[PDB]
């Protein structure tokens, strides 16, 4: 029917009803926003599609851009719904629109999801990121795009104009003008656009908020379990030009304009077979191909522009999971298995520092170890696990969003933070990992309400109370309900009073710091000591 | 009375007798055991007292050794009771012996007690030292002695044979050697001999574990909140040779160079010297006084640290703990912000500048891992916090932590080591309550001050000293501090480099507990080392 018949700048859309146990949703899946960005075009910022003739049918997720798909346990589920489930392509530039069946007279707020996957996987059509519970439980709009990941989306060679870096991150930016320019045709309000992401999605959210041309395409940012200025997220350009350079030789391609042409020759999945092997340290966490700081998307550090930046006028939502780190210990570090207890040695232990806490010195290495080891428990395997699960969780994640989130709030910003403390009574992974980066996107996108998953029924109400904080938080820049007794249960998060909430079954509970005295080592000494040696 | 003429190597002596209320105790008090080390003898090392004819008189304390007397809260109990409580003299080599009444029948074990005041102060004749209550309650012998301190004790010229450091710390020797010899005619054991000190005492007694000449003439070892590889207690020659001729300069004497120096030195009034002696190194507080024991490679051939990793410890019993709160007493003499007389709640500027008082003669990034480690960040402004926060800092830089390293040590070298942390406040305790438990308030329990009429401390607090003071006779007796075939009780288990097990003595029954800030002392035994010598 005519609901499912959409008009946007470009041509027709033909769309898709979706059922919810509240009701139905219009879907429009796999709308083109960039010409195909293939042949000379790979490594390039994207072009804006061009109209079309006839209908674009929109009833179902396009392609997932080209990646290397997990085998580390195949058929697990707990890896398996991450990998793609779409053909890969290097024509993947779609983006999804969810919009209400009675689809809004008047203009509603729009959110927009940024996966993550540390900048080398990804999907918007995994199923844990479906927008329609979200739009038919909160009447929102939610927009999702794909952006290139791996050397297709941030491979550069700082300098040239064949490889310029964080095409990836253009991507994005790209789709926000499309949101800028058709969500109205939806229903949507461009005025009021919130970004939200996990992983590396949030510190996509994070350069945006740093990249003045993406600054105004959207209003409010929540960053979820990532950060624009952890030690994972950037790469300066004399390295950039290291790993493009080597990724090169690996494929076998003998200047820089004759460095691209040759790699443009490959097929995409020889570039995927050896963008892993481009570093020694094959890592989850200096993987080889993330975003660059080339002076043009990024002015300068992430660091360097948030402690200079007034964020007055701004609302954030920032949070992290209970363990963080868990999940990257089975991906590598020495000893490590969903399948036991994992209970590591001291000098797997000792191994596992320098897998999660790369590239930094000897010395800050025996600090690290120094600082994590229970010195009346030296050896104790259990202590041992948890004691790594935190220092890769705190480098990574904790102590960078920790670091973005009150320099915000100390410059102008509004902050509201939280820690997502529920383990699922789904959950796939082992008990000892509890819960792991990743794990609270099923709740905000209201998953536990699909009535084919097997969720609890208080977790249903918890998967409610979340969308309702996402979504007010969207309409407002504030969590909290605009009418209420014992009314200011979520406070903002300032950097003296440090107060956020832990979000779980149990009603909200305010907290003082995350993890305030770890992250002092992390975002305090260790740079300090990194420095004078 | 036939007790209190006793006959010694150099002659005769008349002792006095002591009341307890348990019962009379006999004394010999001020018995000199070294030639008067005077003029042409100011910075040698002692020379044994020649033998006299008649009577001496043993019945009084001899003088106190030329020191700072404690200006900074004129008539306080707090500070005044550890205040020269004799004339000063440089003729002050003289030592006390503490008996039971009817002498003992057969050879009863030897307590000698080695005073702090960290190697610039203290005396044998203070009050909380009356061994008269240990002696009738556990029916031991007790000897004390006075050794040098300041300049006199510890000026140090290396290489000079004029003076050549450490000479102090040959008067304890020469006294212990006077116990060897002597002690017998007073019943006492001179194969059962236990040192025990306090602070610069107890830094005293590790000194003398770690020299040979030392480890004959005794046999089992306590050391109560100090210990010899503390950052206080040792410096080098060349930092020996500074200090002192900075001293000289500092009273007037035109630096052969080492012996016209110390000859100027000699003429000079020992009130003189001790006027200037810390003007060498100007300083807030009282960590890093600047006549400490010299690393000479004679009496100290190697520094402690090095001497404790590698050294001749199987089969040692030794006794070892801090108290609650070491750190508070220091702050009081000189951390910007503090006094006794208010709740001393500094700001963040002047615990930044308390940490470089407390830890001196560290990098500025050695200083900020301290910072960032004893901050609450969290309550980084909170004063009470900062407060309580500074006090650790010191009190496990200075002691804890090096107590708790040479704990260990020893335990893994193989000596039976007994580790405890005192954490009673006693009612009479006249500074501030923000002080807690501070450095050198077990002292008035172990010696049974309690039991003491004038002074009146609990009953709870008299059990409790009686408690102690079984704690100390047991470990002097038979090495070890528990109630010999009496499993009652808990067992104080001794203190092993795994399991790290200490008591908590306060008036509640044993208390075992694991690890001796075991966190904390990580940072200061380990990284921060490494710190400051790879950067
Ligand atoms: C008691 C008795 O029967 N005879 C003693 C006699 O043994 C003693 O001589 C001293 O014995 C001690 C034993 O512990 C040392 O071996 C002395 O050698 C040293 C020392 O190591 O202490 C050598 C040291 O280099 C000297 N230090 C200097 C010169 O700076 C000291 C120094 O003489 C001190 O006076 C000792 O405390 O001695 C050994 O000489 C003498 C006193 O020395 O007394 C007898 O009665
Ligand atoms: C716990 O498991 C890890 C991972 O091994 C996997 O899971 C086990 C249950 C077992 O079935 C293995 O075959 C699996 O591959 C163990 O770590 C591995 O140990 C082997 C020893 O032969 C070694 O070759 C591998 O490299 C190790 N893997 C890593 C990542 O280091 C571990 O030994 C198991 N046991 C304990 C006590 O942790
Ligand atoms: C708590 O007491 C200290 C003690 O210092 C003072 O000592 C005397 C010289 C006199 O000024 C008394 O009133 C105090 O007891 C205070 O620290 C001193 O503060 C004054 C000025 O406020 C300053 O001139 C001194 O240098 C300070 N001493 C230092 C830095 O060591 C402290 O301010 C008191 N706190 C209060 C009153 O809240
Ligand atoms: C790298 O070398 C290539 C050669 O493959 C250069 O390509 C030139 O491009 C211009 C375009 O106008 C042609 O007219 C030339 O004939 C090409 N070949 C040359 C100059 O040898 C390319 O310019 C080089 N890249 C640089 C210098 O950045
Ligand atoms: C967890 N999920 C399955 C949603 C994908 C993801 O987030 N993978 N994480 C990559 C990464 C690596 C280093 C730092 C941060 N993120
Ligand atoms: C008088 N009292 C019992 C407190 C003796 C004492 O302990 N005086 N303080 C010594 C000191 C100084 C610096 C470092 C270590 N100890
Ligand atoms: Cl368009
Ligand atoms: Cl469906
Ligand atoms: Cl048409
Ligand atoms: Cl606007
Ligand atoms: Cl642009
Ligand atoms: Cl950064
Ligand atoms: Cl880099
Ligand atoms: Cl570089
Ligand atoms: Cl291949
Ligand atoms: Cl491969
Ligand atoms: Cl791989
Ligand atoms: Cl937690
Ligand atoms: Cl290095
Ligand atoms: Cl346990
Ligand atoms: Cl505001
Ligand atoms: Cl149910
Ligand atoms: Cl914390
Ligand atoms: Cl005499
Ligand atoms: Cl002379
Ligand atoms: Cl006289
Ligand atoms: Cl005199
Ligand atoms: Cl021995
Ligand atoms: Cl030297
Ligand atoms: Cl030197
Ligand atoms: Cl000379
Ligand atoms: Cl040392
Ligand atoms: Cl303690
Ligand atoms: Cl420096
Ligand atoms: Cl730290
Ligand atoms: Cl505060
Ligand atoms: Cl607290
Ligand atoms: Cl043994
Ligand atoms: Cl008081
Ligand atoms: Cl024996
Ligand atoms: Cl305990
Ligand atoms: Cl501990
Ligand atoms: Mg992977
Ligand atoms: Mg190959
Ligand atoms: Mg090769
Ligand atoms: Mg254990
Ligand atoms: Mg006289
Ligand atoms: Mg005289
Ligand atoms: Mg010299
Ligand atoms: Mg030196
Ligand atoms: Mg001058
Ligand atoms: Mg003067
Ligand atoms: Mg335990
Ligand atoms: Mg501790
Ligand atoms: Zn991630
Ligand atoms: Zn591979
Ligand atoms: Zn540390
Ligand atoms: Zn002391």
């Amino acid at each position: 029917d005519a609901e499912l018949l959409v008009t946007v700048r470009g041509g027709r859309l033909r769309g898709i009803r979706l059922k919810t146990p509240g009701g139905p949703v219009s879907a429009f899946l796999g709308i083109p926003f960039a010409e195909p960005p293939m042949g000379p075009r790979r490594f390039l910022p994207p072009e804006p599609k061009q109209p079309w003739s006839g209908v674009v049918d929109a009833t179902t997720f396009q392609s997932v851009c080209y990646q290397y798909v997990d085998t580390l346990y195949p058929g697990f589920e707990g890896t398996e719904m991450w990998n793609p489930n779409r053909e890969l392509s290097e024509d993947c530039l779609y983006l999804n629109v969810w919009t209400p069946y009675p689809r809004p007279t008047s203009p509603t707020p729009v959110l927009v999801w940024i996966y993550g996957g540390g900048f080398y996987s990804g999907a918007s059509s995994l199923d844990v990121y479906d927008g329609r519970f979200l739009v038919q439980a909160e009447r929102t709009v939610l927009v999702s795009m794909n952006y290139r990941v791996g050397a297709f989306g941030f491979l550069a060679l700082p300098g040239s104009r064949e490889a310029p870096g964080n095409v990836g991150l253009l991507d994005q930016r790209l789709a926000l003008q499309w949101v800028q320019e058709n969500v109205a045709a939806f229903g949507g309000d461009p005025t009021s656009v919130t970004l939200f992401g996990e992983s590396a999605g949030a510190a996509s959210v994070g350069m945006h908020l740093l990249s003045p041309p993406s600054r105004g395409l959207f209003h409010r940012a929540v960053l979820q379990s990532g950060a624009p200025n952890g030690p994972w997220a950037t790469v300066g350009m004399g390295e950039a030009r290291r790993r493009a350079t080597q990724l090169a030789h690996l494929v076998g391609c003998p200047n820089d304009t004759e460095l691209v042409a040759c790699l443009r020759t490959r097929p995409a999945q020889v570039l995927v077979n050896h963008e892993w092997h481009v570093l020694p340290q094959e890592s989850v966490f200096r993987f080889s191909f993330v975003p660059v700081v080339d002076g043009d998307f990024l002015s300068d550090t992430p660091e360097a522009l948030i402690n200079a930046g007034d964020f007055h006028g701004l609302q954030v939502l920032v949070g992290v999971v209970k363990d963080e780190g868990s999940y990257f210990l089975v991906y590598g570090a020495p000893g490590f298995s969903k399948d036991n207890e994992s209970l590591i040695s001291r000098a797997e232990f000792l191994a596992g520092v320098r897998v999660g806490v790369p590239q930094v010195s000897d010395l800050a290495a025996e600090a690290v170890v120094l600082h994590y080891t229970d010195w009346l428990h030296p050896e104790d395997p259990a202590r041992l696990r948890e004691a790594l699960s935190d220092v890769v969780g705190d480098h990574n994640v904790v102590c960078p969003v920790a670091q973005l989130a009150g320099r915000l709030a100390a410059q102008g910003a509004r902050v509201y933070a939280y820690v997502f403390e529920h383990r699922a009574s789904t959950l796939s992974w082992p008990l000892w990992m509890g819960v792991p980066h990743g794990y609270e996107i099923e709740f905000i996108f209201g998953i536990p309400l699909d009535p084919s998953r097997n969720y609890t029924a208080e977790e249903k109400i918890f998967a409610q109370r979340l969308m309702r904080y996402w979504a007010n938080f969207a309409r407002t820049g504030d969590p909290n309900e605009p009418r209420d007794p014992k009314a200011p249960q979520w406070p903002p998060y300032t950097a003296g009073a440090q107060q956020y909430v832990s979000l779980d079954l149990r009603p909200l509970e305010v907290r003082r710091g995350l993890r305030a005295q770890a992250c002092a080592f992390w975002n305090r000494f260790l740079p300090k000591l990194l420095s004078a040696t």
